[PDB]
């Protein structure tokens, strides 16, 4: 499809106005995930340039998107300051204006969810190089490439969008991208992936290793237990002509003594690592993928660990928040795996 | 004619109604809109209209769009009522009598700002098998009907049900803008109080042990509905957080799974609560409803048609909080149909 990677470049006007809207949210509220600022925030957002929201919503409806790439925000280099070493100290004073942004078109998609096991709860989060996780399989790593996925793969919950607003990338690391053409892979191994014979885990950014020591051992029991004894799910559903994609390279398998299963997920993951195109997010550029559509990962890069590395806010959308309010606190509430 | 929203209680719920009072200004505002889609689109429900409508809605007055966002996340919501729209009677001429001769062109700004105020909550659906698959649809008494299980009923009480119990793709929320209604005809609603019901039989309800069959009114999907009637699945009939369930049953087409004796009483059971916890919506001309379907069974009283073009008429209008999640019972992406294809 030759819309798969819908891109808006942002004229001057468009890019200041929604620079003045997201520094006017920063005035207002703490956070940009503060609960007062969620409730504001799809009619905030309808507060966008309207030639902006016009293509947002054009994504939205677009059933074989790959990602929309919001291009030519504004981003103040000096004023952001040094990338900070860890996410943990990525909630930087200079930082909010860019995570107030992100969740204002975030919320023209749908409604921003975080995960309690995944960056202490956060719904806006970082992605950064941390030192001692280059060779890691979490979005800190860096030499070694971020193998791709769909986020949240293993999860009922898992977000209909992936948000990213790149602060910097100064050595143009390319975001990793792949959908499937059901027609490349055969009518057999289609067959097979709609069926329920796939085991899908939880990556490694949801253990503990990967949150603040103190944060609730109950929140991670859910993870531990789906680790252990996941279910058996499909990896395509929805129509024949425009099937969902559900898969991690790196945390799935095929059910025990399922050879035909074992071996369409062999197909599977050989067609998407050939597949997989390069889409480069500069200082300003924000992208939605479609997580419905395509796995996503990142290509291998040196990281300086001196103040400078690439630095993206991140945020998962949804739909349908009432979907997932069994797992949610309460009905405003957006960590999923509080309940 | 100033602007107000309030929560009116109905038993423990205590923003069951979320109502909005638009100002004369914002009524003209919103009409002013509606009137504007009219000019450049087709229809209410056509493909160049319908790939705008979000954007458009944002049009809305503000005030107005805050209190429908926040009636949006309120995961306890019976009804959304905005009251106060423009309707001119006189332009808008003679209540139809039959919803084939509905479609008229003075009604079709009616049909443009029920899709913008919907288009606030979701995206707007329809079904293959009613009313030719309109997405915005004509609720109105049809003569020799007065007697049926159909919204086109009178003299007979339309039972209450959630909206298309029997399908998985089943609306968030059944929009209603009244365009006429002299005698002032309600909507029936009831939500479930699980304070007033055993925990047992709450806890048999969120059970997947019970048939919901299609109405009449209702191909790989129709062979879908051929065997929803014939090998009904078991479906629960409460889902989700104990705190917030939701509800899906319907009155006059559920059942226990064969054979569960105890599922056919919390069924009953639960039968009795709703319809003793029936409580009534009227809308005046230009006032809208969105029932949340996930929370509420609706259906209507007993009235007293004329069939003389003077008879209560709204238009009406399903949505889905999740288009994407049907597409395999869509004919293509952008259609709205479900069950086309
Ligand atoms: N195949 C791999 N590596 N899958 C895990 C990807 C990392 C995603 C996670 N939310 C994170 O931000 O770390
Ligand atoms: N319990 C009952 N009566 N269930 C059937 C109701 C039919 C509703 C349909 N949307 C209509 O407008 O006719
Ligand atoms: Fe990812
Ligand atoms: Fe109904």
């Amino acid at each position: 499809h030759m819309t798969a990677i819908r891109e808006i470049r942002l004229s001057e006007p468009e890019s200041a106005q929604a620079a003045l809207l997201a520094l006017e949210c920063a005035q207002r509220y703490a956070e940009p995930d503060s609960a007062d600022f969620l409730a504001d925030a799809a009619v905030l957002a309808h507060d966008l340039p309207r030639a902006v929201r016009r293509e947002v919503e054009r994504a939205r409806l677009d059933d074989r998107l790959h990602a929309l790439v919001v291009r030519g925000n504004d981003v103040d280099q000096d004023a952001l300051g040094p990338t900070p070493p860890h996410w943990r100290q990525a909630r930087t004073a200079a930082s909010r204006r860019y995570g107030f942004l992100l969740v204002l078109y975030a919320s023209l998609l749908g409604d921003v969810v975080g995960w309690a096991t995944q960056q202490d709860g956060r719904v806006v989060t970082d992605v950064l190089p941390i030192e001692g996780q280059e060779d890691s399989l979490v979005s800190s790593s860096s030499s070694v490439e971020l193998g791709w996925h769909t986020e949240d793969a293993f999860s009922p919950y898992r977000a209909d969008y992936v948000g990213l607003f790149s602060l910097r990338n100064p050595d143009s690391v390319a975001t990793t991208v792949a959908g499937l053409d059901p027609d490349l892979v055969g009518p057999a191994v289609v067959d097979v992936l709609f069926g329920e014979r796939f085991h899908i885990r939880p990556d490694n950014s949801h253990l503990p290793t990967h949150n603040s020591g103190g944060r609730l051992s109950d929140y991670f029991a859910g993870i531990v237990e789906a680790v252990e004894n996941p279910r058996a799910v499909s990896i395509l559903r929805g129509h024949r002509d425009a099937p969902q994609l559900c898969v991690d390279s790196d945390f799935t398998t095929a059910v025990d003594g399922d050879a035909e299963a074992a071996g369409a997920l062999d197909t599977l993951i050989k067609h998407l690592g050939g597949a997989l195109y390069e889409v480069v997010l500069g200082p300003g550029d924000v992208a939605f993928l479609d997580n419905r559509n395509v796995v996503h990962g990142r290509r291998p890069f040196r990281a300086r660990f001196d103040g400078t590395d690439r630095w993206l806010k991140r945020i998962n959308v949804t739909a349908d928040l009432r979907k997932s309010r069994a797992a949610r606190r309460d009905a405003q509430a957006r960590v999923l795996g509080e309940a």
